[PDB]
């Protein structure tokens, strides 16, 4: 029950509601925001012309094999992004991998 706070799942697939900081050592999850409901993501990109979005989004993309948009956030820090066509359980899974 880790990951769901995080996470819910619409008719185009699961929102993923993350909180990143950049200029990370490494493009991984590093926690859970207990009170936001988010998924503590570093990202190592700087936070300049779009490439933190773009580097969370091929992170993303890669874990769980299928297209991430940024539905809400795309100037923030707290980003939630949409994995299309996928299920909440297949999100769980990988998350938990
Ligand atoms: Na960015």
């Amino acid at each position: 029950l880790y990951f769901q706070g995080s996470l819910r799942e619409t008719s185009e697939g699961v929102i993923l509601s993350v909180i990143v900081a950049p200029n990370a050592r490494e493009t991984k999850i590093v926690g859970i925001d207990g009170t936001r409901g988010r998924v503590k993501v570093n990202v190592a990109a700087p936070p300049v012309k779009g490439k933190a979005n773009k580097e969370l989004m091929k992170f993303f993309k890669k874990l769980f094999g299928a297209e991430v948009v940024i539905v809400r956030g795309e100037t923030s820090r707290e980003k939630d992004l949409l994995i299309k066509g996928i299920t909440k359980k297949e999100v769980i899974e990988k998350l938990e991998l």
